[PDB]
């Protein structure tokens, strides 16, 4: 019945918006359906394979990173609605030129998953969404705020199906795609997570190089104390695959810093704290171990930071043991 | 360039078969975008949430289940190429009526992954042919074979893109489903596992079941002996997800017995004997850890079976530790 | 390269507007792409034969003429641009509930060609958008104006391809509809009709009923007095289809008075109204015979004219044998 | 419920049929739909405009009417059942080599409807299949045969929908395509035309040139000897889609002979002959006004032939006026 856009608008009403941040959203979708349709046969148009340059971040790239990398980006350019973009494969800021120029500063992952390209696992998109602040000129800095004045923020999942998470203040909804009308469906509103789940995820691998603190929650939930049964694991190594069966299934995430990684792995811009934000409207947490993620002001557009989310039993559990070897 | 229908009719030439085998072939694929079809949108069409009863092996069974194994039965009963089908969600064999019987014998499992529905994590089918060599009338024993008969046996994943992976004494080819055309393209011909990999694949949430030949062989994952830096750890909770991601990366895939699982948890007709057959025609191995899954002879159309395979480096290893421990 | 969705944007800051009349556009598309799926498997659907009612011009109504009136209906409301509905199939006007009310006049013809409907030959959906001048509450009668009043206007054909046709003060430009990503790309701007082309399209059938002047001129199309070679004919029997190949072809179209319809048979406000402000923005030329038709003052909401139109040498002629017949 | 795939087998099953015209029939449709395809969008795939050289009857060949050529050609040789194809666009016979050879002879239109495509109107692929006789090698004469001998015939219809008519020697059957799924679904069985209908369908820019039979039909059908309702008339200008409307309507289609077309313009191999073999398949006739089409013996490939077809008591009374002027 209720497409996306209808929402949207109708949001937008409630929220007396001018508009800017509703043409915004809707430049974005189209982008995402314009990525699942490519990512749907990437093989076929032989996406798959590198196209040459490494990254900020030392990522290899390959050309699906780039075609949607360029899909999103020109897509918000001409949403008339954005004057500074963040993104993964970009070194330094995209300053959108004056005649498109708006107030808002997206940042964004234009491909999460780059492990599960090539093996067809669940990929995905993650953005997140600011308001300019500021009155000088629209420099870089511009997108160095802490995730608690994020507007809007989700992620699109290409798994079995494709699907927009969008949260905002109000609180989260999920759509779907169509793939025969091309239009999303809404098919939950107002979504909450579990309070306590049964799975964890986390990386085993790296069993290693973890603190003392998740060794022991992870040997917690394969020894319940109490008896209970234990705790099942799942780890696809796609942050948005994970985080969102985390979502509405409950239970935890997790991509802690290590030994030989004192931040982690995962990008504060435009993977953490979307993900973070998401998961507290949803009625999660989101904590590095010791403070929570969308509290941190950033310092590069491009760092990095543990993050550690889920139902709030579960992640609450961890905290107390990061404090016990305080 | 080449489609499936081009490639599986000339193989039937080279094979000099009459033609049975390929229309048997057409008819799964069907069913195969049928399924892909109707996932791509369960949500939409409202196909999450359970259906009602429980089945042979305890399964909760959802509407997916139920609509992807008509489509399937009934696809297969129209080829006219089989005698004896075995579903997953059928308590007893399916006979096939006279009038469009022929002599495949097909195990299938409609629906492999039946906890990653709902959280839109990658989903597949499973099947397995084998030809009746009996004269006797075409009873449920027929379907009890050693995987060592099956003349052809794959699995579709519908991922974020959907696949065809097919395997028969030749070798393995993969295809794709160009959603724009409805056919399948072939992107990988005569695909080879490598011989050592990096990821060990295992639910780990099993620790305290499991024997102590997989308990060693994880630590030996996690700290390497040699110092070589350790192994990566994916799951996804999908089978036909996990083994695909293994074919085509190398490492290595567990569900081995355990405390309680004394013959573990996968199923050997529809499940396990097609992924070992697979595994095997690239160049993999297929172990429970005291024999080859291929060689054991079934007596319940719906027995269970411990499963270990992959890169032939890697299930050796594990091999000689039970061995060790034998 | 572009996009309606970014055509129709960047037209209204052209133009400054507010941003009313571009949800109002998009609504409508939407409409279109719905119908047009819908369309293109109504037998499947199985959305041929009759629904049962009558209509107030005796119009035998069918399934995918209410089908395709609701989704349009709907979507308008929801625009939130609307305040007032002209319907084919609607006996009395749409006075749009204040909450969603804007301030345009939408008349339409959900669905013409019924006559092809049911042998599959090209159907589409005709358009025009008035905007309301008066300032008494939003009775039926702000949707009595003349054409000229007409600030947009258009039509969808679902020929070979579906294509939207838009054309506003500026011109006219057409857009096709991958029906792949589910979005209107543009194929051609600012188009302009031939001066004088070949074909001539009239429904001879009603040779008994026509004027002199139209007899005349039939005869000067088949036997050219200057020798030059004949017009082709063509009639489809679908206006937007015939319209739409007199746009892109030049020629001209015919459904003028006859002895037993004295005002013709197509109606004005969504039909007539519509083509005529497409034909003259385009360079082209739209007559009853004796007078424009965007200069008719209406006063029935479901009133008939002759329309005679396209290229303009053509149009011109048959005036001439109008007024020689005067 | 029933798709083309499993009609066309048991069809064959009844017939006893080897496999070789099964196999045929579904190369075909899978051409079909990859046609249609392309057609939905071509001018986003930018398939309007012309190719290059003209064609052995003179026709100016343009992008789409090359891709679907050879789709088509390449198609039919990998099915293994053809060993002479026969083209529009083809300047001689093609030749299949050997080892894809087979003993079925197909004539084919791969894209009728020239005039339409720029304008977006209904468009379709015309074919005949006759089998070989003969005992010599595979040259060009095998595919000079009277329509009697076709054992299967129809057209792909891209209107409004897709549609595959076939007609075989028990008679007529429509599939239309799901563009959702990608196959052709049966919607209507066994059909035949009615007896007598209402419309005429003919190009009459060329009144100047008909003969006297022609003309006096034409005025039969303007002004009623019986004062009954005069005919509509109907010609969009493309024969698959006027040879439809007759098929489901009832009623009659005229390309007969001019003064300056002595055989009139169809092409008897490719249009004029599965026309015809349709239309009395499903109770129609279908004559040059002299003799019956299918009775002709071709001397040339590339022959053109006058036809006229449709209701038989609506054909039967133009043969009256034809022998009347004898
Ligand atoms: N479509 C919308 N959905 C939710 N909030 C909106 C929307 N449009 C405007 N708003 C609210 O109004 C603020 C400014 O939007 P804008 O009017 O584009 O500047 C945003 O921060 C939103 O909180
Ligand atoms: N399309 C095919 N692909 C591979 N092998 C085939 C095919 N058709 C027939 N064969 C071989 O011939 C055997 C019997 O097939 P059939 O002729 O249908 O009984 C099979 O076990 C295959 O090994
Ligand atoms: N998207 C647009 N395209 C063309 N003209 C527009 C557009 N938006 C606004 N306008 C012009 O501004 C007028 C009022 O639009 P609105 O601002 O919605 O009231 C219309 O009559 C248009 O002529
Ligand atoms: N699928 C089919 N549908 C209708 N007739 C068939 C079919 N297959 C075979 N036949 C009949 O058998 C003849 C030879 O077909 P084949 O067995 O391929 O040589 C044809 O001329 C048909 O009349
Ligand atoms: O393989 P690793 O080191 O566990 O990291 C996997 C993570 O990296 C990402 O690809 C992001 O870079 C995530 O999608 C995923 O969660
Ligand atoms: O959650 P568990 O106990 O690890 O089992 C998951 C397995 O079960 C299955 O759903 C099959 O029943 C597989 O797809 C998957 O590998
Ligand atoms: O069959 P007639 O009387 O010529 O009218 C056909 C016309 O009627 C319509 O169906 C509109 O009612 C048009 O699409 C078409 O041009
Ligand atoms: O424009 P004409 O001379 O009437 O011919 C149109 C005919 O030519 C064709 O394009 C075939 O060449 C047919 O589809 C159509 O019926
Ligand atoms: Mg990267
Ligand atoms: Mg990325
Ligand atoms: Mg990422
Ligand atoms: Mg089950
Ligand atoms: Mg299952
Ligand atoms: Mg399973
Ligand atoms: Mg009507
Ligand atoms: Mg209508
Ligand atoms: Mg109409
Ligand atoms: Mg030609
Ligand atoms: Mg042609
Ligand atoms: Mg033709």
């Amino acid at each position: 019945i209720v497409t996306l856009t209808r929402f949207v608008k109708e949001e937008g009403r409630k929220a007396r918006g001018t508009g800017e941040m509703t043409q915004l959203l809707n430049s974005l979708c189209t982008a995402v359906k314009a990525i699942s349709t490519a990512v749907r046969k990437a093989g076929i148009a032989h996406l798959y394979g590198i196209a040459g340059s490494t990254n900020v971040t030392g990522d290899q790239v390959k050309k699906l990173d780039v075609l949607s990398n360029d899909l999103v980006i020109n897509v918000l350019k001409s949403s008339f609605a954005t004057c500074v973009l963040v993104s993964e494969e970009d070194k330094n800021a995209i300053i959108v030129e004056p005649e498109k120029r708006g107030k808002y500063v997206v940042c964004f992952d234009p491909l999460d998953g780059s492990s599960n390209i090539d093996c067809l696992v669940s990929i995905g998109t993650i953005f997140g969404i600011y308001r300019k602040n500021s009155t000088d000129e629209p420099s870089e800095k511009d997108a160095l705020q802490p995730g608690r004045n994020l507007v809007a923020a989700g992620y699109a999942l290409y798994g079995s199906a494709t699907m927009l998470v969008l949260a905002m203040v109000n609180g989260v909804n999920c759509f779907m795609l169509d793939p025969a009308i091309g239009e999303f469906i809404l098919v939950d509103r107002d979504v909450k997570i579990k309070k306590k789940g049964s799975i964890y995820s986390i990386n085993e691998g790296y069993a290693k190089e973890f603190d003392p603190a998740i060794t022991e929650y992870i040997q917690r939930k394969k020894f319940p104390p109490d008896n209970s049964a234990p705790y099942g694991a799942r780890y696809v190594g796609s942050m948005v695959a994970d985080v969102h069966r985390t979502l509405v299934y409950g239970g935890i995430f997790m991509y802690p810093a290590n030994k030989k990684s004192p931040k982690g792995k995962l990008r504060l811009l435009y993977e953490c704290n979307p993900m973070a934000y998401v998961m507290e409207k949803a009625g999660g947490l989101a904590t590095t171990g010791k403070e929570a993620v969308l509290d941190i002001v950033p310092t590069d557009i491009h760092q990095r930071a543990p993050i550690i989310l889920g139902s709030p039993e579960d992640v609450t559990e961890l905290l107390e043991i990061y404090q016990k070897h305080a």
